[PDB]
This record gives C-alpha cells, sequence and structure tokens, in this order.
C-alpha cells in the first residue's frame, strides 16, 4: 500500500489544514515528506511525528512563502536534507474579504505576494530541482471561477493568476519530465473553512452557526457531506502516481461535485 | 499492485484501441473486465485472453452501443457473469468528418446514436447497477472543445454533448455513491488516430506519411511523445482508485500537455 | 436607430418568448424578420403585427425545427419571400426534467432533435444562405454547463452540443463572412421560466410561488432584477452588428452577472 | 451614427496599439475620451488630434498604471475634465517571455504590477466613478488559457488574474449599475504584435519575416486575416452599448475565430 515508496515530497503549509492532510497521505504511501510552516511550528513538528507513527521520514522547515528568497531556501535546505525531490505540493495560501474601494496597494501586495507569486517561485524551484517523473501541483480555488461572491476580487484574482501558471510551467517542465497540475477545490474543513464558509453557504450571512452552514454546504454535495483535508490528500496522492503522468497542465476541481 | 482487487469493470468498445487499453489496464490492477464490442468479436476474445494472462478475470460480450435496448443487454448479461458492477468506462465512439452542406440526417443520427446517446445509455445502465464507491466515466475529446478544426461539427457537438451528461450524472448519482466523471483524450495511437490523425497535426494534409504526423503531433507535446491506450488506461486506473473519490463531475483532459 | 437597416433575419419559434423578444429588437433596429413558429400560428402573426407597429416588415413561417426537410423548407420560403438572409437565429428548443433512469429512447430522440438536431440544420442553412457580413447564433444555456442540477441530463447534453457546433460552424463559415457565436442565457421571463424556474431558485421546490421565485433569481443578480426576452433580444441586436466581426466561435453567457 | 453620444470613456495605454483604436472607434460613436498614456505623451495628443478630426472631444492624461496612487489621480484628473465617466478600458500591459528559472523577483513585480494590479486599480476607480450605465472592460488575452506556449508563465499568469478580477467586480459594481466584462484578444497587428507574434505564429521561430508570420495567421483565421485595433475597438463599441446591459461578468475572446 505504498505506491510512492522511495520518493520525496515537498508541501508548503503543511503544518495543518489541507497541507496537513496532504503531507500525511503522501507519506501514508510511502513519500518521506518535507513539511514547511510559515510560523505554526508546532503544528509542523506535530505533522512529522503523525508521519512517523505511520512509518514515513518527515522534517519541519520554515520558511516564508511569501518570500522568494526564502522559498529557494526551504529548497536548498529540503534537497539537503533528504537528497533530491520528486513531487512539489503548492498549498500555502490565505483568503481574503475586502470592499473594492477599501483594498490598498498594502493589503493586494500581501495576498498576490503569498496566493500568487508565492506559488511562482515554488513552481520555479520545482523545475529546478524535481526529479524525473516528478510532479508539480499548484493550488487555485473554485472561488477563481465562481460568480455571485461579493468583496473577493483580490482572492478569485490570485487564485486564477496559478491557473495560467500551471500551464505555462507544464510546457517549461516537460524536457525534464515534470508534470504540473492544479487543485481547484471546494470547501473543506479547516481553519480557513471555519473562518470563511458563510460566504459560500447558500443563504448564509456572518453568525451562522458553523453546524449550519456545514449541514448547507453537504446538503448541496452529490455525495451529501462536506470535503476535509484527507479527501483533498487522497486525491493529490493518486496525481502524484506514475499512473496520471498523461494528466498534464491541468486545473482539476477537488470539490466532490459541490461546493 | 492490485488496488482494483475485487471490483467490476464494464469497458464498451473494449475490443481495441483506447477501450483495449483500458479493460487492460484495470485488469492489470486487479478488476475483473467485461469486454464489450460491437462486431470485433476476434480483437475481443483476445482481449480476453490478455487478460488471462495477467492474472485477470474477463468476459466479452457483444452489443451494438447505438442501440438502447442492447445496452440495456450488455449491462443483465454483465451483471449476470459477474454478479455485480462497479467500475463503467462509456469508450465506444467514432469520428466523423463532412462538409456541413453534406451533412444528412441519417448521418447525423448514426454519430449521434453511438457518441452521445450511446454514452447516455450507458451512463443511466451504470446508475442502475454500480456499486457503492462505483465509478462512471464517460469519453469526450478535446476536440469537443478545440477551435480551427473544419467539417467536425458532427464529431465535436456530439463529444461536448457528454461533458453536460457528465455533470448532470454526477449529480444523479451521488446518493448511490457513484462518482461520474469525463476524460477528454489528446491524440492516442490507434485506429482511429491512424485514420484521422493529419487533421489535427500542424500542417498536417490528407496523404501526410503517419511517422511525420506522429513527430509533428510528438513536438507539440512537453512529454516529447504521442500518447497511448496505455496512457490512457493508467489515467483511468487512478481515477478507480478510493483516492479519486473528492474528484466528481469533471471533464478531465488527459493530453500530456499536448494535442 | 436602425444599425441593421436592409437586413433579414430568420428566427426559430419566434411567435413567444425569447424568440419574440429577439424578432422584435432586431425589427426595432431595421431588420426584415422571419418569424417561425412550430405550433403557435396565432403568436406568431401578432409578433408579424407588433413588427409592423415598429415600421418592420416580417413574416410567420410555419416550420417544424425538429424535421430537418421542413427546416430546408422553411428557409427555402424565406427566402423566396425576403431575397436572401442575413441574420440566423435558431433559438426553439425544451426543457426536461426526468429519474435517468426513467428515460426512454423515445424521450432522448425528442429532446435532441428539436435542442440539438434542428440547431445543426438551422445552421448548415445558415451556411448555405448567410450573405457574406451575415450571423449564426445558436441557443445554448447556462444550465450546459451548471453542476448541483438533477434530472435534467438530456437538457444539459443536448445544450452543451450546441456549443461544440458553434466552434465547428465558425471554422465552416468563414470563407462566406459568416461569424457563428452561440449565446447561453440565464434565466429569463417567458412561458419556459415560469414553469421551469423552481428548479433554479435557491432552495427552490416544485410549487413555490412565482413570485418568490422570481424574488430569489433577481436577488442573485447583480443588476438585482431578472432577465426578460429584450434583454436577450437586445444583446442579440448587438451581436448583429458589424461592429461584432471579431467575435467569432463564441459561446456568450447572457445573464446580467447572475443565474 | 453616435450610439455613445453623451458619454465619456477613460481608456488606459491609449496612445497607441489596442488603446488608440478603441479610443478612436469609441470616439467616432460619440464619447468624449480620456487618453492616458504612460510615456509616449506625443501620440496620445496625436489621438487627441485623430479624435477631433473626427468630431469627438478627447485630452491626453499622463499617469504610470502600474502605481496605484497615479491611478487614482489619472481618474481625479479625468473627473476634473469631463466631470464624470461612463465607460472604463482597462488596456495598458506589457508582454514578457523568460525561462522561469531566470525570472527575478524584480520582474514578476515588473510584470504584475502594471497587468494585473493596475488593472485592479483601473476597475476600482471604475467602481468608484462610474455613472449608471456605465461599463468597465479589462484586458487578458487568449495566451491566459492557451497551451503549448514556453517561457511565458509571468504573461499567463498576470492575465489569468485580471479574468478573476472580472468576475468578482460584476458582482460588485451591480448596485451601481455598471457591467464588468473582460475582453481576451487573438493577435491584433500593433507594436506589441509586431514584436512577440513569431511566438504564437504556427512553425514560428525568432526571426521570422514579418509578413511571413502575419500570413501564417492569418490562414489559421476563419475571416483569413489578422485582427487590427479597429476590430477591437469596434467590438468594446457594441460592448458599451446600452444593448450589450445584459451581457456582464465575462471574458469574451475577441480573435475572429483564429489565435
Ligand atoms: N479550505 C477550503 O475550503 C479551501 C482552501 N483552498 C486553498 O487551499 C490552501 C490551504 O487552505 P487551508 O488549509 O484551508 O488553510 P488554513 O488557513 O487552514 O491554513 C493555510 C496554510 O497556509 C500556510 N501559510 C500561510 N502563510 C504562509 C506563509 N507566509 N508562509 C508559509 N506558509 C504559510 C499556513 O501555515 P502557517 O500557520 O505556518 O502560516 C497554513 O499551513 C490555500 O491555498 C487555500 O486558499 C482552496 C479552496 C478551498
Ligand atoms: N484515438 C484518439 O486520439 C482519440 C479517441 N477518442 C475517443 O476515444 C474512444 C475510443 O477511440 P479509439 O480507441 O481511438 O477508437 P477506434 O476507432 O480505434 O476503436 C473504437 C471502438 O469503438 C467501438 N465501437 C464502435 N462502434 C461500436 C458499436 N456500435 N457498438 C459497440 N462498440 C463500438 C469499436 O469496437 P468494434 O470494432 O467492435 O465496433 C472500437 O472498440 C472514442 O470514443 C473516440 O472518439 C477521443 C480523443 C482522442
Ligand atoms: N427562458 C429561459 O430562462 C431560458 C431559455 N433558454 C433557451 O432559449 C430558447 C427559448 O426559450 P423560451 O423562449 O423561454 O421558451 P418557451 O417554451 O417560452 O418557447 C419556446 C419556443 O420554441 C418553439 N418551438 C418549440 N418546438 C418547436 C418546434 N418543434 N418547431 C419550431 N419551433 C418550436 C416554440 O414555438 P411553438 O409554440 O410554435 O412551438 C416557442 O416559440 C430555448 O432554446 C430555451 O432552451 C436558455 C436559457 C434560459
Ligand atoms: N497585440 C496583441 O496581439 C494582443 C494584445 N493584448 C493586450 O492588449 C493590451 C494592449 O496591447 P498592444 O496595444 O498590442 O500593446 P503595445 O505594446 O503596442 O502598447 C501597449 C500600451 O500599454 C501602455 N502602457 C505600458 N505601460 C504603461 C504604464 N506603465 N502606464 C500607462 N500605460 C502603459 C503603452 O503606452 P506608453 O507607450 O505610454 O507606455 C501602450 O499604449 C495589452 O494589455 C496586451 O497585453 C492581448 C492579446 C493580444
Ligand atoms: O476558497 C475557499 C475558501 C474557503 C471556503 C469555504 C467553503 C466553500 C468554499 C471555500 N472556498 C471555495 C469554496
Ligand atoms: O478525437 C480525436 C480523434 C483522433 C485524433 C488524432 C490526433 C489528435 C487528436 C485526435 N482527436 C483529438 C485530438
Ligand atoms: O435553461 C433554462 C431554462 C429555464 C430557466 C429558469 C430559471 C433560470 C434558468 C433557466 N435556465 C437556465 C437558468
Ligand atoms: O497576448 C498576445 C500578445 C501578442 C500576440 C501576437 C500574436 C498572437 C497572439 C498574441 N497574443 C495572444 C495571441
Amino acid at each position: 500500500s505504498k505506491p510512492l515508496a522511495g520518493k520525496v515530497a515537498l508541501t508548503t503549509g503543511a503544518g495543518r489544514g489541507i497541507g496537513r492532510g496532504i503531507a500525511i497521505e503522501l507519506g501514508r504511501r510511502g513519500a518521506s515528506v518535507v513539511v514547511n510552516y510559515g510560523s505554526s511550528s508546532k503544528a509542523a513538528e506535530e505533522v512529522v511525528a503523525e508521519l512517523k507513527k505511520l512509518g514515513a521520514q518527515g522534517v519541519a522547515i520554515q520558511a516564508d512563502i511569501s518570500k522568494p528568497s526564502e522559498v529557494v531556501a526551504l529548497f536548498d535546505k529540503a534537497v539537503s536534507h533528504f537528497g533530491g525531490l520528486d513531487f512539489v505540493m503548492s498549498n500555502s495560501g490565505m483568503e481574503v474579504w475586502c470592499d473594492e474601494l477599501e483594498v490598498t496597494q498594502e493589503l493586494f501586495d500581501k495576498v498576490f505576494n503569498l496566493n500568487t507569486r508565492g506559488q511562482f517561485f515554488v513552481a520555479q524551484q520545482g523545475l529546478k530541482h524535481c526529479r524525473r517523473g516528478g510532479r508539480i501541483i499548484l493550488t487555485s480555488s473554485i472561488a477563481a471561477v465562481m460568480t455571485g461572491i461579493p468583496n473577493h476580487a483580490l482572492y478569485a484574482g490570485s487564485k486564477a493568476a496559478v491557473e495560467g501558471f500551471c500551464r505555462a510551467f507544464a510546457v517549461d517542465c516537460g524536457a525534464k519530465g515534470v508534470t504540473v497540475n492544479c487543485i481547484a477545490p471546494g470547501g473543506v474543513k479547516t481553519d480557513m473553512f471555519d473562518e470563511n464558509s458563510w460566504h459560500y453557504a447558500p443563504g448564509g450571512y456572518k453568525g451562522m452557526p458553523q453546524e449550519k452552514i456545514d449541514e448547507g454546504l453537504a446538503n448541496m454535495n452529490p455525495l451529501k457531506r462536506i470535503g476535509y483535508p484527507a479527501d483533498i490528500g487522497r486525491a493529490v496522492s493518486a496525481l502524484c502516481q506514475e499512473e496520471s503522468e498523461w494528466i498534464n497542465g491541468q486545473v482539476i476541481k477537488l470539490t466532490g461535485g459541490g461546493i
């Protein structure tokens, strides 16, 4: 039950949320994992510990993904620790809601530096280091293409940008035999989801009980449940298999068919 | 190396081409396979034989997919033979080129009966029989969304229709715990490819040597090679795994990043 | 205020609904209009009368769009009456809801014959007759790409097919200097909307008062109102202008930004 | 022949290229135009002069669109000069080709500051100032969604981002009665096209004669010709008409059906 045995994965923002779920599912299948974290050092070591309990190797490495020089440092350290890399999961990100009239250059820069520029440099580093048969997977969101959501231009734009990076990088990574895809999840139970899901729930309002949100979202899902980090980690695991080689340069929505 | 052990798959038009590649890759991973064929009985038994050599169980069952009553019969027989079904691969199809002015109702009907109606009924039968955790996968083509291709409205329209079926059926199959996706391949080495690839090759013309076509197409691929039935079968295998559960209602292009 | 002066338009199913709104807006701008109708003869003559009151010329011509030979007859008569054609609006269509398990070949055929095959032949006739600078516009629906709607595979698939026709026909009509686009409306106040809108309203149920439906849909629209046939006719008018020449082979959603 | 009579338009980067073509076509139809320019002061005054010869009013106003405070200043001046605004055309942009490994933070920032951040602030200013019935139109490119193009991640990503802004801003501008759309042109004869078109021509190479490029691109167009700034200006003119009100939150490809 170890299709990824002998491979090395790097996941940005793997200390918690989706990042953690991806790190765990990759490790459960044999991959050694570099658990990057921005500031959640304790959560990251906890993930390394969870990996160990699953028989997987891992290492927590701090790096501020919104700073390109730190992304380069992160990769240098990861390669120094595990000797090479195969899979790169660009996951770090932030939600953001703001009246467009109130958006300042500072807020704009903060959002794009992490959500977009950070992913560009993580992808550049993947092109630089990923071994043949490798995989680079960026993170967009269904919000990049959704309609009817207000005060969300920074988030929608920063995620849509990454979809353009995916198609470009797939061409650029071809000679190296590394595929590049982009995942676009629907709602997934995490801290970000608990803070922002009301904006997506049918009839949602600020202050709506989380259980009601969860129920409204699950009811809009063909599978009648909300997604969890493990659902994303399992799908990413499948994309990391040799079997997924012919899937390249694609934006894949991971929604269970819901929202 | 048997993630699909104990599962039963049905593949329409599995006697040759992509269908055969899908049947073989599913069987290589543990699935028992119903090899449907329209008229290629000998190729189909050959596939059943190849499956046996891989340690997989298979059975060839004739059914004209362009006739709904025969699709229903095909499923009844498949269920009678293997006791149930988990994965349904709707693959049968035909290419078609025609000056739009020259298209007759008869040609229109012939194309849609197989490429579209056939897939609708195969999907209906999947909803009717697929067990929980099951998978239904329809076959479109990148030609459904390509621009610049002449005399191809019947093929483009018949394939685009199936993408609408995919989103609809995903909602309809949810309660049963069966996901529904659609694959849209780029060029894949088969009889259809050898007869029709010139239409897609850059600078292609009728009569262009097949080796030149192959070289032109491979050069337009990031992976620097053309796709083969095994590439499609491997990707479909990954989609049939439990790990792919959160991918639902999606049209996934299988192109290696090329055309 | 007559940008379409001297041009001749043919609109299928122009006796009522969206078709009527398109016929009226084209005539208001100078076009002579062939008002096709399947069985609503009285509504069609009413439209011809409304056109006359606007100073536009029109003629009602019966033709069952689900029968290719009648589509050919319709065009022969239209050309006999006005001497040529410039704009072809393929609008006739039907909604359809059905448990996929209950769909029969007869229902399938009925839906595709009108919604898809009919549009293919109307487009073929446009290629055959449209004068240089002409326009062919097909009708899809946002339902072709929507997710989360149950018992709707026949409608979603029959409309998605037309999007493939649009891209194909644009290539095929180029030499003749005729552009081909496809409109995909959101909800538009008509008989079809009054019978089917509950399926699209947030929290909709069969039996929900139409005023509540209208209010729920309008609230989901940035423009805070539901669309009407005139909104569609105005947009189609703009697409029929010489100014729209560079828009070709596109599926354009006409939703006011809503649903 | 003045559908836009009495309206005021602002076009970023209107001194030359597509921007100039848009300014001229809007003015030809009655709009007073604010011709913004970054550094081409002489070209901009030339455009103001061309507008005058067409009987349209115009004013050249310098503003570096890559600097948000200057975008705000540009709008303050435009409103001071013409008393209000109706149409905002966000057009300024740059092409960029670079081996992804060689991209520096400085290059990244330069590209996104103009192509993406600049458009966000132009859109914010449109929301702030556009009168009811107004229009905001952003500029993407078919390159945002194209496959097979190397060394182009910064351009593809910076343009794809704007498509996300379009959907978001359409929701945000609804209450004010201002629609927001995004145009995605194919090749259009301009300085940028003459410097970069080889990258898009079938079989293109650096150093390919421009006439051969033009011929190769035109041959890939259903209309058998390359697009020009006037083609874009005419389409934008149609989108600025009252008739286009129901088209909102859409990315419209302006390609004549080609590349
Ligand atoms: N949850 C959902 O429903 C959806 C989420 N997404 C996307 O999935 C990704 C993860 O989301 P989710 O897990 O829910 O997010 P959470 O907010 O729960 O956690 C986000 C992660 O981003 C990391 N991170 C933030 N800033 C930095 C930084 N500057 N440097 C390095 N790492 C950083 C965080 O780690 P740290 O604490 O150390 O800073 C954390 O691990 C994001 O890109 C998000 O936009 C997309 C669709 C849906
Ligand atoms: N090859 C390519 O590059 C691409 C192919 N596709 C699609 O993939 C699918 C398979 O293509 P490919 O393998 O290349 O095709 P081939 O023409 O090589 O074989 C097609 C299959 O369809 C089956 N079939 C045809 N008619 C019927 C029928 N009436 N009833 C039952 N089965 C039937 C054939 O079996 P039999 O001999 O018994 O009739 C055959 O197994 C098709 O849907 C095609 O449109 C999509 C994109 C690219
Ligand atoms: N209303 C909405 O919200 C939306 C509608 N649409 C599409 O827009 C189009 C028009 O919709 P709408 O006006 O609301 O529809 P209605 O049901 O109100 O009217 C439909 C039209 O189709 C015509 N028609 C039906 N069958 C035939 C036939 N066999 N031959 C010739 N004409 C025929 C009808 O005329 P007759 O009475 O003579 O048969 C009628 O004029 C359809 O294609 C529909 O799917 C798409 C998105 C949204
Ligand atoms: N030409 C084509 O084929 C296509 C073009 N596009 C897009 O269309 C838009 C225009 O393209 P095109 O006209 O060909 O471009 P050119 O390079 O010919 O001209 C671009 C314009 O951008 C302006 N500009 C550049 N920087 C600034 C700045 N910092 N501040 C203000 N204005 C600035 C320039 O004016 P100035 O000289 O004063 O700096 C110039 O008016 C761009 O967004 C481009 O990406 C999209 C698809 C195709
Ligand atoms: O990007 C995000 C963040 C949070 C969230 C909560 C619920 C539903 C959805 C989201 N998305 C997309 C759909
Ligand atoms: O659908 C088909 C059939 C045959 C073929 C040969 C080469 C390339 C491509 C195809 N496609 C899509 C792209
Ligand atoms: O196709 C149709 C038919 C009727 C209808 C009523 C309300 C909303 C919508 C529709 N659509 C798409 C969106
Ligand atoms: O964005 C650009 C810039 C220049 C150019 C030249 C030719 C063809 C095309 C472009 N595009 C898109 C398609």
